[PDB]
């Protein structure tokens, strides 16, 4: 089959849900398998139909007022998934 | 707070629409954050929910019978902007 | 045998569309041929059904905030025109 | 108490209908009160609405390949006009 | 291909849209295609779907008040036509 | 204004309504103005948008197992009729 | 089975619809079975159902401006119907 | 040309509406033109589509609880009248 | 308060229903109150918002080939009737 | 418990219903309660939801052509009424 | 071809209709084939889709309040059938 | 035949319309018919079918932050009246 | 009992649909009962409602570009039909 | 803007709401502004689009069973009011 | 931001309505924006999405009888209007 | 789970479907689960929701023209069972 | 592209449309490519899409009552068809 | 007149629908008409408007894991049948 | 049977509605029945369904800005209560 | 259990998809099925509901301007397969020498 | 003109569809104008709006279980475009 993930975004001191982030989704070598996935106002982006395999997300733009941080989200997509994988990822805001 | 920004893709000569052109979303420093935008046949393609910021859009395949031109077409997205940014950009005939 | 005409209109600083200004269209001879288009919330108007001939905008009135700029913007519809014609007014802010 | 007028617009040679030609509405001592009426695909246009006067179309611009004549087509909206008004135009072709 | 052609009736001396004239679509010879074609509220009959070739309207009932005027209104549908055909027929008021 | 008319047509013997009979609507002169009109299954045809003036109906095909007669049913329009006008015609058997 | 009949209703002399006329429907001993049969605007009423046997309609009420006439209006509903019965009944004008 | 009437039925004692109040419609010499004509819930029977003339209701039978009144309620349906014509019957308790 | 009566009518010796069976509704003195009340196919009528009270059906014409029974078929609303009251009546053929 | 109350208005001479009376809703002790309620084409004007009690209408102004009379109409709203309450009221045409 | 029955229920002495009467369908043998069939509030029920042959309901309990009779209510399905059969059964009240 | 009549409300220094205004409607002599009347965000309130006569809109509370002017603002409805009567009030802010 | 027929129409030397043959429907001695019956792009025409009885359809202009063929094409509607009629027709290339 | 207010009337024993509970609306003097505000079935009555300003209900008319009692309710509007203001009226039972 | 105003339009004897009178609008130098704005039925027209300014209406049409006006009608359209401008326009009949 | 079957109901000599026909459905022993099964116009019954286990059905009624035959026709429904079980029954015509 | 064949099949005696008659398509070299296609209650069976090339229909069975005739019906689709072509099949009726 | 048949495939051992199983219709002689009819979930095909005559199914792929099994399944289609011809087909399970 | 309660919350100085308020509800000893009810941006929290009893409400959190108080607030419910039960509780703001 | 096939057809030199290709479906030893399974303006026409088995299209009309190429094209549908099998055809354009 | 093409990924060895494949897609020289194009259920993926150009499909993730091929996958999408293209991409099973 194939199976589903999603990231939630937010402000890591308030947990508030932040928008506009932007994310490339990569192979756990790196390789950049889709770009441009920005989070919508509840703090999410989904991506389904994914392949069982290990990915990860990396953050290529922080909302404005955060800092960037683009080390990788691991997650893998398992065989025969039923439910969807889901990540948080936290924003620091800019000195 | 996002905001929107719409490109529209003209032939130089006639200022008619173009339908097909393909465009990269950069930021300032040409860090490519989503690839593939398409022109329609009216000649627009729009961008939503982008972060505040300076950004880019470079021409990553003319419409057929044009030559390519990839020159960035620098635009901002401000905090709490109310209206669409827009941005106009043209395609020489091959000759 | 008709075609369509698109004007979109910017602040030149900020690139963001401009509502409410309006436009005479006039003949490529200067006379006035439809007075009073005015741009909506996305900066755009649109003259459709226009026959094959050489034409001109010309700004009768700025958005508030912004200069008065007459100079005329001139466009041409051909006989076989098969997309919208769509051009780009500017305008300065004042002071 | 108000009267309706529509005008078709044809090839004074074939009588087939012609889009696009523009007209001014004048009252009877050619003050001018509407502009840049468009004939459509049937060749027609309809001003409805008119308090009852002495009126004409003028012609401001032919169709594409044909000759303008700005001589006035002369009509009266009658006080409890009970039928629409409803006049012919005519355009030669140029040459 | 086939074409449209309609025909508008007016009085006269008003230029206002008479309903019931009632008229024969004859081909060029004289020879009757069609009969009973009657003028509606805005004046006017349409025929469609006819092949290329050369027509003519003749009145065979005039609307009540109104002189009848027999002498043919001769039209022509081309082949692959793109534009209604549409011709104008007036009546004298009686006495 | 115009007026309309109704016609109903039935098997003398029976009246009971017959389907299928043809007529032509003449002017008081004789002269054929409609012809194929034809009765439903409730015998009845109905003309609708005629002029005030003075008309007749003849039959032109009896119903399948009926008599022609083609003697002429009269009826007049008058000027700003408000009821419809609603003549009888009867057809005998043959024997 | 049963079988429809249809009533329609004229001034005598113009052959126009006339509205309002109440009639009785009697079998054809003169029993009433139903009472208050009103004509509509087109000068008919209809009563559905009826088993096969001879009836008549009598008029009760004459529309206003017309002179009463009671004779019987005589019809048969058949057996194996298969059309509605339609009757036409007239009316003078007063002197 | 035709007019309505309405008639409301109520408990003279408490003015409430009774439903199930029988009544004739008659002409003004007395004759029955329509009979059983039965209140609502409301209080209220209505005949719509009478000629103009002289009419009066007859009540046949009074609801349960109640003493009947045969005593004629006449009314007048005008030549063009504009307005229903509206009229009130009461019922006394038996007892 | 009032109630609601239906009638069947059927064969006598088929218990088919019959339709086309005519009825008037009287009271317990014979008053008619309703007439021309006729069966439908499924061979029953109802009369729907009578007030309380002891009434009769009588038979004032049989479907056609049956003979007609004028006997009166007797029937009760009562006061708080929550149920129709429901009865049934019998046709013989004719010979 | 509430209950509903109509009143239907007159021309007194003729029983037409009038619109446009206008009346004030007191208690039995003249207190208004509600004002301005005004007949509509069918003569009527209807209050719902009114708690049991005593209750009078007083026009407030007559028709156009017609006399105000502001003699209080009476009526009572009884608890748990189960119909509604329906006045008649009339005027006299001026002079 | 099949045919229907409708069996009508209702009390002996009032003619008021019961729902909950239970039935059974026995062939003409007594044989049991259908068993459970229930009246509606309008005492009614019906088995569609019978083949012909000879029949008997058999109540099997009688609504609450009323006196059990198992006497068998015989009918017939006859081939071809057109109409539906439809029998009254009634039932006694506790005493 | 009614009237209506729309009052539109506007701030006198600015033209700019108000909500909340509050009036009355009196007759010509001062009586108080209906009271309450409140202008929507356009500015307006409207009272439809009134009857021919002579009114007067009185103000009784001044929308927040304006001084309350109760002068009498005249009207007339005439008898078949065809448009609406419209009439315009101002309010000055409190200094 | 009425009958359909419908004709198609196609170019005898490729078998493809003709639009605008227009065609007049006579009866078996050539009387002419309907005219200006033209065929669509599928190449068709239907006449429904005809009653029994011999006819023929005879071309009166042939499509643009074919030769006209005034032949009949004879059929017969029969009594009772239960399928449509069908007559092909084919028209020859100008030479 | 305006702001809305919700008045609340219960049974004071049972705290069980009251329909038909009638209110004058009065600004703080105690002028009245509207009048016949009646309480629905959920003891609810709600005036919109009040201005600012301070206002008072005064129970006009109590429940039927129930004391009146005038003591005004006060409450205010306040200029861009983002919540509904809400009072809760008591009425005793009578003794 | 923009803002919206309406003129309405009334024969200044009557106070009503007045449709088909006809303005420019003009900034407030008299420079001509629009032209041809046509009071509707309500005596009403609107313009919208204008930006902030001085302007000003001016006729160039007065109804059918009644004396043109030329005087400008200014109006403020104020930078973040919230409320319609609405201006008021009056025509005196001729002599 | 629960399995469904359906029974098709021939008759033996032309194939062919036959409505009508009454089955019990027996468990192995005998026992009578259901009763009244009837096939519909095209041959079947289908009896759904069966747990698993051994069942029969059994005729208790033939078409009319048809012989009885009671042979009891088996069937089993498996646990989890995926498909229907569908059994073919036949009658013989009676001699 | 592709094009489509209509095929229409009569009885050759009446020139009534059979429903049932059975066809291959072949190439014109007598390869079959479909088989099975059948007329419906219009005479008529559609093949849809083919390919540009000839082909020919051959009848496999006649309907009941009518002779095999299987001798092909060839056609051509042409390349860049634009109408249905069409053929018309017929049958011997048996003896 | 046309006719259905339906094919039932069942596993011959535990009578279970069988999906897949493929069958060509054939003349009683043998002469293929269709092929490729396939069994769907319900174990059902089904061909509709055959003509009358006598026929046969042939299986050509029996459902994975049975045997095929190609001897004809006899059935003919009556003239004017008036209900579906099913059959029966069983197959084996492979050993 | 059971009834429904609504609690109304308040700003104690305002009067205005506040969401966000949260309560148990206890029966009259104290013991917790359910909790976390909240109220929304009408004020209002509703219980529905609740047996006759004796209950209270007590506040858990109050709205942020005002101060908690715990103190119950009880009501009953009554058995076959027929309307909602209200309670007005409120909240000091907070200094 | 059953199982769809699908099969695309396209202009072997422009990959274009190809209307009104006529196929056969044979079993695997040659014996028709069915036949006159013709492709749409997409290239592709499907079989659904088939049995476990091993099929195989064969073309019948090739469309016009392209070479008859009867290869038979195999493929298998497995017993409860869960995903459709998609086959790939294509013409040769033709022209007369 | 823009055109489109389509994918289709399947298992080499068994030619089932491939869901969850990813691919670039690049022009004909490697650059990469869109990444992340992910294959359905049906094994495909569609990419509309191209312009004319020489483009190649790239694999940079295979389905789990299979092997990555990144050999590109070319194709022409030509002006004018009147067929999808479509490629077949097939995956070999890991060792």
């Amino acid at each position: 089959s194939t199976g589903d993930v999603t990231l939630t975004k937010t402000d890591a001191t308030t947990k508030a849900a932040l928008a506009g982030a932007v994310y490339e989704l990569q192979d756990a070598t790196g390789k950049v398998l889709k770009m441009g996935l920005t989070t919508d106002t509840t703090g999410q982006l989904t991506v389904s139909g994914l392949t069982a395999g290990n990915y990860q997300f990396v953050e290529t733009k922080a909302p404005s007022g955060y800092q960037l941080n683009a080390a990788p989200l691991s997650f893998t997509i398992k065989p025969n998934q039923t439910a969807v994988v889901t990540v948080a990822a936290t924003d620091e805001p800019v000195t």
